[PDB]
């Protein structure tokens, strides 16, 4: 038994939920909530922006750090830093930027760092503000991901059409 309530079961590990990941991520304090990231890990915008303010800045402090002493991450890829007041831990991941031209066939990469942790918190990678398909990010998630993921979907009427569509 976890701490998540009020969510939809899609598959044996993926559960989904209209809910403002900040808002959720405060009340469950999960080991691992994921963060939308770039390769930089400037947090100004979306989840990443959303995450960082509810930490008052200290997320992009500590991501400052990080980048400073190992470079940029890789499309595709992750790591793993504090949760600050909203969980254990935060794994950054960066799903591909449709938005800056960057390739869709890298999002199951993306995904498939979610599978280092045994139950995470999480947006859809790619959709909102990335430019990529929420549905087919949504099917790349559940083919990808092994381990427990509770996905937050802020918009409610984009909620309402995962569900409806889900196969
Ligand atoms: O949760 C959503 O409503 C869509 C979504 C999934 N991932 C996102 C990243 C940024 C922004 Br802005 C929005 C999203």
């Amino acid at each position: 038994v976890n701490s998540f309530s009020g969510y939809l079961k899609l598959t044996d590990n993926v559960y989904i939920k209209n809910a403002d990941i900040v808002e959720e991520a405060k009340k469950v304090k999960p080991t691992v909530v994921v963060n939308a990231a770039n390769v930089y890990l400037k947090h100004g915008g979306g989840v990443a922006g959303a995450l960082n303010k509810a930490t008052n800045n200290a997320m992009q402090v500590e991501s400052d750090d990080y980048i400073a002493t190992n470079g940029p991450l890789k499309v595709g890829g992750s790591c793993v830093l504090s949760g600050h007041n909203l969980a254990k831990h935060c794994l950054h991941v960066v799903g591909p930027n449709v938005n800056k031209g960057e390739d869709i066939q890298l999002l199951k990469s993306a995904y498939e760092n979610f599978n280092q942790h045994e139950v995470l918190l999480a947006p859809l990678l790619s959709a909102g503000i990335f430019g990529a398909d929420p549905i087919h990010s949504l099917r790349v998630c559940v083919d990808t991901v092994r381990t427990n993921v509770y996905l937050a979907v802020f918009d409610k009427n984009l909620y309402d059409k995962l569900v409806s569509s889900f196969l």
